[PDB]
């Protein structure tokens, strides 16, 4: 039939992208999504140890008030199930379920340039036209299993930790992890404890700082939900929107005394951007400053890590860092003795048999559970991964041949009408803000249509290549160098697309 809009996605993304454009717009609109319940990343991320990197009181929506008082705080992070039961607990106040048809892949998505609207086709050969086209994707693609000889020879357990089967137990049982990023550290300090031995196979070592997730008292969320209007402001006024004091204090211009004291009452507090942006403001800028950030997690890993030869496998050989992970106990889970801690770049997996994971040394690591946190693939993969089809039959897959690129993190040369929301070449900052912050923007620009009787927005090829100058710009003044995002802050990214929102929508061809 025919729509107002379709999102694809029933996440945070999707969910609000229902919500702004049926009930705030009142638009004719249809979303859907592989799964059975909305949830999006946190329906199908169940992995032992899953937990937000955001702080309980600001992952989660800001546009409902009356939710926001009602809101669980538990603990000072927030668990998979719990997001998974916030999300549904917004869908079913404010009656979102009857327009997301669940179980259903969309497979491709053409424009019609003639009478300019979408023709998205399912999985199942259903056909639905609609004026404009949401893309809440997310970012996921199962598949980074490890291309490793034999994996397919495996009698035992093999699990990746995006499609982690329930009733999973780990008693009596030989575990290997593969991967030491942000989900293999929340998996090994997970099922430490719980196994009979564990194998960590870590490729590269990562910093990794405490997160200090603590049960929340009553009086602490109160001291949340009292002040709730101004926390939202803070994050609006922000960088990163962690709720974050962001420090412009230089690292090199206090002494070594004073340095090493506010490295510690961030890492005695807690959370990966805290130690890097609460501490000071060009650790991700100067070399010496960032230096000095490593150095001290590395004293950390040494005294935590009573044996020399252990924390030393643990402690990153790389000269420059980036972000942190974030921890509940995990340089403490290899003082076990039941724990082992293997270089897999000085000694590579070179195959995998019915029983065992065997090393360039030969030698066999029997395990009954092999679990591959190794990641996926890119942003763009899950666009690429839909047949979206936009001007002259021109492929979202041809056109990002070359990487990804937009206007604004929200359009594309391929997009008359087809609005991404957490789309690549978006912020680097707190998702659900982020999120909040494009679903009113793309809505906005809908009303700004409905009204002027215009029927197809497009942006030129001048305004994403002015786009992808900017964080070119940005990006290049940081050590995170060596387009993919924006790099200037949440607030600044609000700046950016309000002088659009502002001047006509400078850089977007409209056609009435
Ligand atoms: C364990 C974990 C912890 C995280 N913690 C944080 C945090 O603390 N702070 C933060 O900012 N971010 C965090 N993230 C990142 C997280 O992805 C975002 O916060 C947020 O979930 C993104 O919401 P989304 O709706 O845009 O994407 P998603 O939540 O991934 O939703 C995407 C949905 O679109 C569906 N979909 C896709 N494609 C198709 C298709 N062709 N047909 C049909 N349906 C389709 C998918 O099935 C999926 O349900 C975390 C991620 C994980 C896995
Ligand atoms: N930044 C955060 O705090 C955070 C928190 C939650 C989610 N996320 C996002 O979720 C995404 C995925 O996180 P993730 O931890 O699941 O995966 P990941 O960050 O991409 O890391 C995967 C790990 O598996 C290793 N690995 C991959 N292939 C391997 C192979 N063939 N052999 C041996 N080891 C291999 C990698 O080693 P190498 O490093 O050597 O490749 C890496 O340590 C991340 O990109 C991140 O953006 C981030």
């Amino acid at each position: 039939m025919d729509f107002d809009a379709i999102i694809i996605g029933a996440g945070f993304g999707g969910l609000y992208s229902l919500k702004k454009l049926r009930d705030d717009f009142n638009l004719k609109v249809r979303a859907f999504d592989r799964a059975t319940e909305v949830g999006g990343t946190w329906f199908w991320n169940q992995y032992p140890g899953a937990l937000s990197d955001s702080e309980t009181h600001l992952y989660c929506y800001s546009w409902d008030k009356e939710l926001l008082q009602e809101m669980e705080i538990k603990r000072k992070y927030i668990s998979q199930p719990d997001v998974l039961a916030y999300l549904k607990r917004v869908a079913d106040k404010h009656d979102l379920r009857k327009d997301i048809q669940f179980e259903t892949g969309i497979r491709s998505a053409y424009f019609d340039e003639e009478n300019s609207f979408w023709n998205v086709t399912t999985e199942n050969d259903e056909k639905f036209t609609a004026r404009f086209l949401i893309t809440a994707l997310g970012l996921l693609a199962a598949p980074n299993l490890p291309k490793i000889k034999g994996i397919e020879t495996f009698k035992g357990e093999l699990h990746h930790t995006s499609r982690w089967p329930k009733d999973v137990t780990f008693s009596g049982k030989r575990v290997g992890v593969i991967g030491t990023g942000s989900t293999g550290v929340q998996v090994i300090t997970a099922i430490a404890s719980q196994v009979k031995h564990l194998t960590v196979f870590q490729r590269s070592a990562q910093y990794s700082v405490p997160i200090g997730n603590v049960v929340m008292s009553e009086t602490d969320v109160a001291k949340i939900k009292e002040n709730y209007d101004q926390i939202w402001e803070n994050v609006w006024n922000s960088a990163l929107g962690y709720g974050l004091n962001e420090s412009t204090l230089p690292t090199m211009s206090v002494s070594a005394e004073e340095r090493d004291k506010i490295f510690e009452k961030a890492w005695q507090e807690g959370g990966g951007l805290r130690f890097m942006f609460e501490t000071f403001g060009d650790i991700a800028v100067d070399e010496t400053a960032n230096i000095e950030a490593q150095n001290f997690i590395k004293k950390k890993i040494s005294e935590i890590v009573k044996d020399p030869f252990v924390a030393k496998k643990l402690t990153p050989t790389d000269l420059y860092a980036c972000r942190p992970l974030c921890d509940s106990g995990y340089y403490e889970i290899f003082n076990r003795d039941n724990v082992s801690l293997e270089d897999v770049k000085a000694n590579p997996i070179v195959e995998i048999k019915e029983d065992c994971v065997v090393t360039a040394d030969g030698v066999e690591h029997k395990l009954d559970m092999l679990i591959c946190a190794t990641g996926f693939d890119a942003v763009d993969g899950s666009y690429k991964r839909i047949d979206i089809r936009g001007k002259d039959g021109i492929s979202i897959k041809d056109h990002w041949k070359d990487g990804p690129n937009s206007y604004l993190g929200m359009m594309v040369s391929n997009f008359p009408n087809m609005f991404m929301v957490f789309g690549p070449n978006g912020p680097l900052a707190n998702s659900p803000p982020i999120i909040e912050t494009q679903v009113r923007w793309i809505a906005d620009l809908i009303g700004y249509a409905e009204d002027h009787q215009i029927n197809q927005i497009e942006a030129t090829k001048d305004a994403v290549d002015n786009w992808t100058n900017t964080c070119s710009d940005i990006a290049n003044k940081t050590l995170f160098a060596k387009v993919y995002l924006y790099m200037g802050g949440l607030k600044e990214y609000r700046n950016q697309i309000s002088e659009v929102s502002n001047n006509n929508y400078k850089g977007c061809l409209l056609k009435q």
